[PDB]
């Protein structure tokens, strides 16, 4: 029926936002592992949904060109309302450059290494599917969270629209997710572990914290209570509270760390734990070496890192 939408075949229906490729670039942030709904249908081409609507999305040197797919009606050009959604999932108030010079300033290392990787930027994401996203991600990569998150969202979540051989469904509600046949389906589409995780935390967030509005409630909390409060549900340690944190609860200071940073900050930046004397990854020494990185970038700490993490899937 209907398809996938390039800038050559329906140029009428495109319309732009005046985006520089060093502010934002959309190879890089859209498969950077922060979403998993974004795939380069045809070349340079990214597709993916926002809340309940298909987007296509395509940048030149100076421009970011867009279009909507309502799903339900007139096919017809981003409104204004739909554009300053998709400037706020961009966070492109935010200057990228006095960020990127900022870090290069205190750190020779950024300074190297960012030149290759301009336009790495943070998105805003829904908390619910950020949560529910990287609850997906433990001991796990890219291409199989990817797939858990379609999966999940085809199974749960509401259907929108379909071009060429895809279904784009919206992300699941609470409540959706918390019924008694839910862990046994999800564990059913390949999750594993992280079937239980996903039912029970969205039990709990019902239950427990009275639903989606607790998530908007943490998005407005300082830093150190969202991440608190995250850790107290099924499936979230501080790895993925700093995620979601960072990603979903506007808290740039938030920088999530695991093994893979662990080696990046020796190697890279000669780090130890030196507060502490256990040689490995722990509770204590994780918390150490994130607050390390705070002081040394600043506030957007964890933008910072997302360069870092970008530039380390690229060899
Ligand atoms: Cl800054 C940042 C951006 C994207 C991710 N995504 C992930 C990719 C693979 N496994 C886990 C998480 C992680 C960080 Cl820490
Ligand atoms: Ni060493």
């Amino acid at each position: 029926h209907m398809r996938h939408r390039t800038l050559s075949s329906s140029p009428a229906l495109w319309a732009s936002i005046p985006c520089p490729r060093s502010e934002l670039r959309l190879d890089l942030v859209l498969a950077s592992g922060q979403s998993f709904r974004w795939k380069e249908q045809s070349p340079a081409h990214w597709s993916g949904v926002l809340a309940d609507q298909v987007w296509t999305l395509t940048q030149t040197e100076d421009q970011l060109y867009c279009t909507v797919y309502r799903g339900d009606s007139q096919v017809s050009r981003p409104t204004l309302e739909e554009l300053e959604t998709l400037h706020k999932y961009f966070q492109l108030d935010v200057s990228l450059a006095q960020l990127y010079s900022h870090w290069a300033s205190v750190d020779s290392h950024f300074q190297r290494v960012a030149q290759k990787f301009q336009g790495v930027r943070l998105l805003r994401q829904d908390p619910t599917e950020c949560l529910f996203s990287f609850i997906c991600s433990s001991n796990n990569n890219i291409a199989r969270i990817t797939g858990m998150v379609e999966r999940l969202c085809q199974a749960f979540g509401p259907r929108l629209i379909q071009l060429d051989d895809v279904t784009y469904h919206g992300f699941p509600n609470l409540h959706a997710l918390a019924g008694p046949e839910a862990e046994t389906h999800l564990r059913k589409l390949g999750l594993g572990y992280r079937a239980r995780y996903v039912r029970a935390s969205a039990k709990a967030i019902l239950e427990e914290q009275g639903g989606p509005a607790w998530l908007q409630q943490l998005r407005v909390a300082p830093y150190e209570e969202a991440h608190k409060a995250l850790c107290t549900l099924p499936g979230v340690g501080a790895k993925v509270a700093d995620c979601i944190c960072l990603m979903a609860l506007d808290k740039p200071q938030a920088v999530p760390v695991d093994v893979h940073v662990w080696q990046i900050a020796h190697r890279d930046y000669g780090w130890h734990p030196k507060t502490s004397q256990a040689k490995g990854p722990s509770p204590l020494a994780n918390k150490e070496l994130g607050n390390f990185f705070r002081n040394l970038w600043g506030p957007y700490a964890g933008w910072a890192q997302a360069v870092l993490f970008s530039a380390d899937l690229r060899q």
